C-alpha cells in the first residue's frame, strides 16, 4: 500500500487526502525527536528512538507552546496564524505530502514556519502542503521547532539551556529528511529549505551554520534574512533576558542551575504570560527569545561570516513584500487601528519612529525622521502613516535582506530576487495595510486554486506561476523553465515584481533607503 | 545749476549723463571719510573733513585695493567683476545718480557691493545706477568700503586693527547719506539699503547692529544673509588669521603692536598676494578677512540676536538664484572647467563635498553625500555635477537665507521672498553653470533696457518689472502697485519665481534640503 512507508525510525502509515478533485498521500505528525519535556525543557533535542509497530500518521500533531493572538477574537486575518491544534511541549513532529502514485526520486521542499521565533505551527490552513505537492509534483515537508523561551532561552556556558535549541530542532528535522525522505519518494540530493519571516531568517541561518550546510541543497527566503535586527542577540543579552524572565517568575537567581531548575518547574503558560516583559526597550518588531551568536551554531558574528564567504555556496531565491511593516504598527504603535484608515499625526509619527529603532540615540532618531518626512507636507496623515510603514519594513525586513543578498551573491552560485506587491482581492485586513507581511504565503501554497476561497482568476494564475517558479527553482536552481526572471548579479542587481500584470524587471531594490539603513545609520550610531 | 549741490561737507559739482535717449545728473566720487592710509590702515574710518571750494564729482573714484581675477584674461564674464578704475587705499567715496530735474524728496536706494568681503567696486558697468535712477525716479547711491585685510583684519582688543572697519566704512557712508541726501533731493526718511552676496550679508548686518539700525528705513538682500557660513568668524579665528598673515610676510609676531606695525609697512599688493594662504582649511566659498562677532558691532552671536528679536524691525525683500554654487565650483573644485560640460566623476564629487563643508568630520561628509546622491544612478556625471552645485548653493546661500527669513519674519513688519531662475539669453558663461551667483544684478540695474547689450524683449520686460518691484518696495514697504507678489508669512511661507513667464507662487523654498543644513547637520557636527 501507498500509505505504508518504512523508515529508519520505523514504519509509518499515512492517509489519503483529496485535493483539486484528485488525491495525494499525507504522512502527518511523524516524530523526529524525543519529546523535549521535563528535565529536557531548554536542552538540545534528542533523536527520536526507533519504534516497532506502525506509527499512525493520519492526523496533525500538537503545536508547540506559544503566545496566542487574542486581539481580534474570531477575525480570520489574525486567527489564521494561531495554533489550530492543542498546544503541548511534546511538539517535535514533521508532516509530509507525497504525490500519488509515490515518486521514485523527486524534488523535496521543506517549509519552516516563522512567527518571530515566538510563534508558529506547521498545521495552519495556509500551510496545507497538498496543493503545491500535487500541482508541482514535489514531496513537501513542513517541520516544527520549539519557539519562545522553550526554544531560545539562552544561558551561554550552561549545557542545560545553551540557546539555539529551536534551530537545533530544525536541524534535526532536516537530518531526518536527509536520512529518510528517499523512502517517501523524495530525492535527498535535491532538498530545498524555504521559510517566511523568522523561517526565512532560519533558512539563512542554516546556510551560514557549518553544522547545517550539508543537510540540504538550495534555499528560498521570504521576507526574512539571518542578519535581521530582531533575528539574533549577543550571548550577554540572551543571558540578561533569561535572568529577567527568572525575575518575573520569582526564581532563585543565584546560579544558572538554580534559574533553570526554577524555570523547568513552571507550567508552559506561566513562561508565555510574562515573555513580553523581558524586552530591554519599548519597541516594535522585537521578540524576546531568539537565536544567539554563540560561537558554535554561528562560529563568529554574522557580518564577518557574510564578509568572508563563510557560508554554503549554492542558489537562493528570495524577496520581500511591499508593506512589511503594517502588521507590526497595527499591533504595537499608537494611532494605528484595524478599523480606521489610521492617518497618523506628526506626534504619533515621532513616537512610532522611537518604537521602530529602539537602539537609537536622539541623533539617530532625527536622522530616520528627516529621511522619511516630506517637509513640504509634514502634517499629512496618509504620508505620516505610510512613511512609518516604510521605516518599519525597510529597517526590519527589506534592507537587511538586501544587505544579505549583496553579500551572498559575491560568493554564491545563483540568486533570484523578487518584490511581491499584489494586494489580494479578498484580503480581510484594511486597505491602509497594503501588501502585508506574510500574505505572499497563500500564493506560494496555492490557496487561490481553491474556488471557495474567492480569489480572482488572475490571482489563481499568479499562484500557479509562483508555485512553478518556486518548484522549478527547487528542482534546478533556476525558477525559469528552459518572460524570463533574470539572475540577480553583483553588477546589475536585477529583480522582478511579482503580481498579476506583465513581468517588469527593475534594479537596485530600495537602494536609496537601504544605503541609509545599512551604511549611514550604523556609522552614525557607532560614532556618536 | 542742477549740477551744483551744497552739502554739510562742502559743495560738490556733478556731471550730466545721457541715459535711454534722455539725461540725468551724477555726482561721482564724493568722499565720505578721510583716506585710510599710512597709520590709518586697519583702523576705524574717520569722517571726511569739510572742504571749502567746489568738489569736482564728475568722474568715478579709485577702487579699493583687492585681489584681481586673472583666470580668463579678457573674458567679459569674469572681468565685469574686476576693478575697472585704478586701485588705491584712498578709496572711500560714494556715487549719486539724481533724476532730472532734481526731486524735492524722493525714495533713496543705497547699493552695497559684495565680492566675498575681499573684492568689489562701486564703479562696475553692471552697477551703473543711471537706468534705475532714471526709470524709477529714485535717488540712487552706491557706496564703497575697504575689503580684504584692509577692511577686516581683526586683532580683537587692539584699537589699531579692531576688525569690522569695512562695515564701519559702510556705516559712515550711510551716516553721510542720512545727513546729506536731502540736498540732492533724496528723502532721508525713506532710504533702502540693498546689496548682493557679501553686500546682501552686510545689509543684514546693519539690520542686526544697534549702531546702524537708525540710519535707514528698509532693506533688500540678494543671495546673501548675515548668518552665512562664510560671512563672519569668531574673534579667536580672526586673530589666528591675522597672525598667520603676519607669518606669511615675515613679521615680528611678539605683540599686536609689532604685528600691525609690520603689516602697515607692506605695500597693498604684498598683503593681497598671500591673502588666500591664511584660510584654515582646503575649501571653497570661504574668504580670509571677514566680519568678526566682536561684542560691539554685533552685541552677541548672530543666532541669539536672531532668536531674541534683537534687530531692526521693518520690511525686507530678499531672495536667491537657482545655481548659487556654480561660480565657486568652477573656480575652485577639481573636474569643473569653463569650456567643458563638467560632468563629474563620483571621485570628484566626493572631493567637492569635502571642499564644500570644510568644517565637517567624516560622519558629516557622509551625511551630505548621502543627501545629494541618487544611489540608483551614482555614476551619472550630470547628476554628480548638479548635486555638487546644489550642495554649494544650499549650504552657502539658500539655506542660511531661509533660516534668516524665518527668524526675521517672526518679528518684522513685512517680508517678500523671491527665487530668481532666468538664464539670460546672452550669458557668456557655460550652460552647466545655470542661473549664476550675481546674475540677477544686471536685471536689477536695468541693463536689458539697453539694446546694444543684446537681451530679448521679454528680458527687457523682466528687468522693468524687477526694477519697479524693487523701487516700489523701497518707497512703500510693498513691491506691489496698490498679479500680486504675496507677503511671506511664518505660516504660509510663500514666495514667487522671478523669470520671463507668468508669475507662479510657491511655498517653503527648498525646505527638504534646508532642514538638513539648518537643523540636522549642525546637530550631527555638535553631537559627534
Ligand atoms: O508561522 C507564523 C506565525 C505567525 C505569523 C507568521 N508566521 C507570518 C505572518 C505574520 C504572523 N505574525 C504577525 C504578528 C504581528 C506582530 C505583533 C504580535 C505581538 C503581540 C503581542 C505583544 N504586543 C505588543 C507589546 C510587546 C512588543 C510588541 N511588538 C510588536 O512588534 C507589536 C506589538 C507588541
Ligand atoms: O562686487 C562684487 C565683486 C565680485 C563678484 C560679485 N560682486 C557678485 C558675483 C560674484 C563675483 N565674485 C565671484 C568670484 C568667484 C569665487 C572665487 C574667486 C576666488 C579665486 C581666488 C582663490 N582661488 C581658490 C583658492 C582659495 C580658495 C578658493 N575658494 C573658492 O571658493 C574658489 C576658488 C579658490
Ligand atoms: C489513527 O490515529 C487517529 C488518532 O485520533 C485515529 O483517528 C485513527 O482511528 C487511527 N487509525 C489507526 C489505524 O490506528
Ligand atoms: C555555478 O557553478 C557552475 C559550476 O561550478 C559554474 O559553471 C556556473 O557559472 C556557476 N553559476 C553562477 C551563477 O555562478
Ligand atoms: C573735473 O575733474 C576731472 C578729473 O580728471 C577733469 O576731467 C575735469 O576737467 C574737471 N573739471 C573741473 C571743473 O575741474
Ligand atoms: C506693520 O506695522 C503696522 C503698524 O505698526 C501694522 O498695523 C501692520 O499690520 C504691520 N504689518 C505686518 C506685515 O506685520
Amino acid at each position: 500500500s501507498e500509505l505504508l512507508v518504512n523508515t529508519k525510525s520505523g514504519k509509518v502509515m499515512g492517509t489519503r487526502v483529496p485535493v483539486l478533485s484528485s488525491h495525494i498521500s499525507a504522512f502527518l505528525g511523524i516524530p523526529f525527536a524525543e519529546p523535549p519535556v521535563g528535565n529536557m525543557r531548554f536542552r538540545r533535542p534528542e533523536p527520536k528512538k526507533p519504534w516497532s509497530g506502525v506509527w499512525n500518521a493520519s492526523t496533525y500533531p500538537n503545536n508547540c507552546q506559544q503566545y496566542v493572538d487574542e486581539q481580534f477574537p474570531g477575525f480570520s486575518g489574525s486567527e489564521m496564524w494561531n495554533p489550530n491544534r492543542e498546544m503541548s511541549e511534546d511538539c517535535l513532529y514533521l508532516n509530509i505530502w507525497v504525490p500519488s502514485p509515490r515518486p521514485k526520486s523527486t524534488t523535496v521542499m521543506v517549509w519552516i514556519y516563522g512567527g518571530g521565533f515566538y510563534s508558529g505551527s506547521s498545521t495552519l490552513d495556509v500551510y496545507n502542503g497538498k496543493y503545491l505537492a500535487y500541482t508541482e509534483e514535489v514531496v513537501l515537508v513542513s517541520l516544527s521547532y520549539r519557539v519562545g523561551a522553550f526554544g531560545f532561552l539562552a544561558l551561554h556556558g550552561s549545557q542545560e539551556a545553551p540557546g539555539n535549541v529551536g534551530l537545533l530542532d530544525q536541524r534535526m528535522a532536516l537530518q531526518w529528511v536527509h536520512d529518510n525522505i528517499q523512502f517517501f519518494g523524495g530525492d535527498p540530493k535535491t532538498v530545498t529549505i524555504f521559510g517566511e519571516s523568522a523561517g526565512g531568517a532560519s533558512v539563512g541561518m542554516h546556510i551560514l551554520s557549518p553544522g547545517s550546510r550539508d543537510l540540504f541543497r538550495r534555499a528560498i527566503l521570504q521576507s526574512g534574512s539571518p542578519n535581521c535586527p530582531w533575528a539574533s542577540v549577543s550571548v550577554a543579552e540572551g543571558r540578561r533576558r533569561a535572568v529577567e524572565l527568572g525575575r518575573n517568575l520569582n526564581c532563585n537567581l543565584n546560579s544558572d542551575e538554580e534559574l533553570i531548575h526554577c524555570l523547568r518547574e513552571k507550567k508552559p503558560q506561566e513562561l508565555i504570560d510574562v515573555e513580553w516583559n523581558v524586552l530591554p526597550f519599548d519597541s516594535i518588531f522585537r521578540f524576546s527569545f531568539v537565536p544567539v551568536i554563540d560561537g558554535e551554531f554561528f562560529p563568529t558574528s554574522l557580518e564577518s561570516m557574510l564578509n568572508s564567504g563563510n557560508f554554503k555556496k549554492t542558489q537562493i531565491l528570495l524577496g520581500v513584500n511591499k508593506d512589511e511593516g503594517s502588521f507590526f504598527l497595527l499591533y504595537g504603535a499608537p494611532g494605528f487601528s484595524k478599523d480606521s484608515e489610521s492617518k497618523i499625526s506628526r506626534e504619533d509619527f515621532m513616537s512610532g519612529v522611537k518604537l521602530s529603532v529602539p537602539h537609537a540615540n536622539d541623533l539617530g532618531l532625527d536622522a530616520v525622521t528627516l529621511q522619511y518626512t516630506d517637509w513640504m507636507d509634514d502634517n499629512n496623515g496618509i504620508k505620516n502613516r505610510d512613511g512609518l510603514d516604510d521605516i518599519v519594513g525597510d529597517h526590519n525586513v527589506i534592507c537587511p535582506l538586501m544587505h544579505f543578498v549583496n553579500k551572498y551573491t559575491k560568493f554564491g552560485n545563483g540568486t533570484y530576487l523578487y518584490f511581491f506587491n499584489h494586494r489580494a482581492s479578498n484580503l480581510v485586513w484594511p486597505e491602509w495595510m497594503g501588501v502585508i507581511h506574510g500574505y505572499e504565503i497563500e500564493f506560494v501554497f496555492g490557496l487561490p486554486l481553491v474556488k471557495e476561497l474567492n480569489y480572482t482568476a488572475e490571482e489563481e494564475a499568479l499562484s500557479r506561476r509562483i508555485m512553478h517558479y518556486w518548484a522549478t527553482f527547487a528542482k534546478t536552481g533556476n525558477p525559469n523553465e528552459p518572460s524570463k526572471w533574470p539572475l540577480f548579479t553583483t553588477k546589475e542587481q536585477k529583480f522582478i515584481d511579482l503580481n498579476t500584470e506583465p513581468m517588469k524587471v527593475h534594479q537596485r531594490l530600495r537602494v536609496q533607503m537601504c544605503v541609509f539603513w545599512n551604511q549611514f545609520l550604523p556609522k552614525l550610531l557607532n560614532a556618536t
